């Protein structure tokens, strides 16, 4: 019945993302993780790799599924008969560009956005910073699921 | 059966609050609006008056109910078999509210979902509406119709 | 003989910008909208100027001009020393703050910031272009003229 | 016939306030400093007005008046519809933002914010009073007149 | 030789404070914890209680000592032949009022302020919020040192 | 023997940077200014030129030395037997810098101490000073005297 979409590029998914997935899956009947792909810029991981890494670390969430898309998020959401987005937030600054997008999305499509504070322990990991730290050899094994860490090191080598 | 609690003093409820209630009621199977009773600061409206104003404003939300509460919010939430709070936000306070959300998650496993106010209601607050009205300012576009009527009576 | 300059790329001008123009025009005798030439945008400078002129026809004390280089030189060369800029958030206040203090330091030009109308809090030229590109309806966020012009650039 | 109102409690007026007054006076034909009567402060309204008048003698187009109630009524009753307020941080921008939007909504009064001079970024009436109370030297942060007056209230 | 002062009301000290003490003690030759007392408002704990709770949870920091004071912090600092303050920070908002005070303190006394980000795990505890939560019965045992938690519950009962 | 590293690109060093260097040198037994070499973005001055400008500006700081570095900052710090970074801050970025500080603490046990810029230098940055100077703006009050001389030469 109820449902929410958790969007991102997830390149790769982090433990901060997984925390948000788990919290959304606990509060909505269904959750769709939307892996949003830019057709004009390849990330580090292909779409299939991104989805596989997410599925492997969400196997214990029976009401969660993972799908890719592109274009307007609100179309992805509405085409699935839903009208809620759930996004994780770390800071007041995150709240301002995300605020702009949430109000635009409500304006153009009537889709609501719910924000959740990520857990303190994952508050400083981002996909981008984990990739940058790993590139120059820093240890990020505690910030990423097992489904990700060594695949990341493999990409870098 | 999903559910969330929308907490506040609501003294009085504003259209900003109502917008949050509507969005919560659209996304959860049940919503409870929790009206704080505070033994120290007694504001402008009694708890009963505040509950009545909220019920009038939410008459079209069948899955939303209004109740008073006291003490620790997460106790109120867990006592009703729920473990989610929904709160409206205007600015990045994402900061004091963030502290509270992480504290509430830590002590009781209760999650908090924040939603941005509609742009049109982003500058209204109960306190500022009362202050403006006290001096003859017109805040009728920022409050439910019934609240505005009741507010003018308390000022006379 | 008061006056202020309202700067931007305006690619395209939005109703948020127009709101700021109207407020500046209501409080200063003379307003100049300063359109940056910075050549990777959607509209040419001439088109951007046209769209602003079209949308500001009811503001007799406002004119529109293009410029390059330091904004403070554009302002001072026209005998003014005030900039009027619209602001949506505290984050915008901090980087605009740095610029405002730099501009005051190097040229004695003051910067006045005004809050967006609540209804345009979330519109920007770039987000409007992005949403429209993927088929979203931004007609309520742009001057009627601009909206038709945008459709023409995408189709 | 342009004009703006600069509001505050000014208890006492600081060099940060004076900087904002001077900037408002340079860009508007008429400036009114609006001193709130809100009776728990250090100086009486008359003393606060005196200190501002003393510090603004070189600003011929500025006057100082006391008021109560809604600031927008003070502004409108004098035929104006602009407020000029100084800002130090993004945090100040957000609660002042709420007020500015409320004031625009209820009375059509616009609010222009200006960044403090860097040198007065950290001075406020309350922090100056607090520091002086415990013996700290705030003489570089207040008009010469005000500083002597403050010493007299503490001793 | 080198030295810093860690100020606060510490009513009571939290694990967030202790983290900051430990980090200052690791980077400066001596650290003084300055327990600042308002003679015009009693807190929950008396000065002696505050100091005892701090000493008991800093026994393994040999270069740290604890002293109370009042009035201007910069006088406390300079009277001890020091000119640095170390303070913990959680948010961008914390950085703004603290910024104002740091620049005032440099202006009036030449004293520098160094800020450190508290550990993620303690980022949401404050003395005030711990007291408020404990007052209404919430479990804050993991946010306070052993020297504090039951003494706090005792004050409340 | 206490110590800290002050990292940056310093392209060129500003009076804001120098103020941070001076405060660090006053509070730690040794300070190392770490000048980043970045293979991708080659800015206005070479690493050697940047080191020379910093050494000129810090001639009166005997316990401060200047070195170039590459890659992970915490490796640079630990390789020199230190575990503290000192960085200057202008605004609440306390946010991206906070993320980085917590990351650096997590991966290598290196702490970060932030200090507020002097009010007078709070709006200067290397990037904005270059941009202003490129168009004939006068930034001589915001840079060390020698930097200003060298900067005018690169623009000609
Ligand atoms: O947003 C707010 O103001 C709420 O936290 C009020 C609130 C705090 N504790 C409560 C217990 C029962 C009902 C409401 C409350
Ligand atoms: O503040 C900054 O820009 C620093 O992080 C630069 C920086 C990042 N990694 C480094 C390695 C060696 C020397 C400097 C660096
Ligand atoms: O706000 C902005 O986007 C920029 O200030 C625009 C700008 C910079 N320099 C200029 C010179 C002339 C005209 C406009 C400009
Ligand atoms: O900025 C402030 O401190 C307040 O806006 C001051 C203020 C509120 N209402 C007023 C009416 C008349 C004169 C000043 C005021």
């Amino acid at each position: 019945m109820t449902g929410a979409v958790c969007p991102g590029s997830f390149d790769p998914v982090t433990l901060g993302h997984l925390d948000v997935f788990e919290r959304a899956a606990a509060q909505f009947d269904e959750v769709i993780v939307a892996v949003l792909i830019n057709p004009n810029k390849a990330g580090m991981f292909t779409v299939d790799e991104r989805i596989e890494m997410i599925r492997e670390s969400t196997a214990d969430l029976p009401n969660l599924r993972v799908e890719s898309g592109q274009g307007l998020l609100v179309d992805f959401v509405r085409e699935r008969g839903l009208n809620a987005i759930v996004k994780g937030l770390r800071t007041g600054t995150d709240f301002e560009y995300e605020l702009q997008m949430a109000q635009m999305n409500k304006h153009i499509a009537g889709v609501d956005t719910f924000f959740v504070a990520t857990a303190p322990a994952y508050s400083f990991v981002s996909s981008s910073l984990a990739k940058e730290v790993a590139t120059y050899g820093g240890d990020v094994s505690a910030l990423l699921p097992a489904s990700v860490h060594q695949r990341l090191l493999g990409k870098l080598r």
